């Protein structure tokens, strides 16, 4: 009976990820970064996620991850605006960074 299983949304409960897909980018599932607005965020990162509508056409500007370009990643459910989806970089060629403190961590489904 795991309680640290799955990673729903924080404000609707949509299933977004896993603990078991954490993945470590240069070293660390977690990067404290901060965007063009001042904003910082502890984002993990994520093989894989589920539940989130993906938004526009990626971008490479501000970029966190050297070879990465991102689209925002919303809760597909309530719209919350969890991390971002990145791609066209290598090894892995996508991830997902998701900011912590905006999903809710608990028991398996
Ligand atoms: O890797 C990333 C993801 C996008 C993120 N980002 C933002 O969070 C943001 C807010 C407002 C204007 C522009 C941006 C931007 O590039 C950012 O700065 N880097
Ligand atoms: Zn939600």
């Amino acid at each position: 009976a795991p309680g640290a299983s799955i990673f729903r949304c924080r404000q609707c409960g949509q299933t977004i990820s896993r603990r078991d897909w954490l993945l470590p980018m240069g070293g660390d599932h977690e990067h404290v970064v901060f965007n063009p607005a001042g904003m910082i965020f502890r984002v993990w990162c994520f093989s894989l996620a589920q539940g989130l509508r993906l938004i526009g056409a990626p971008s490479g500007e501000f970029s966190w991850f050297k070879g990465y370009d991102w689209t925002i990643a919303l809760c597909g459910q309530c719209g919350s605006h969890l991390g971002w989806h990145y791609e066209g970089g290598s090894q892995p060629q996508t991830f997902f960074g998701l900011i912590k403190d905006r999903l809710a961590e608990g028991p398996a489904d």
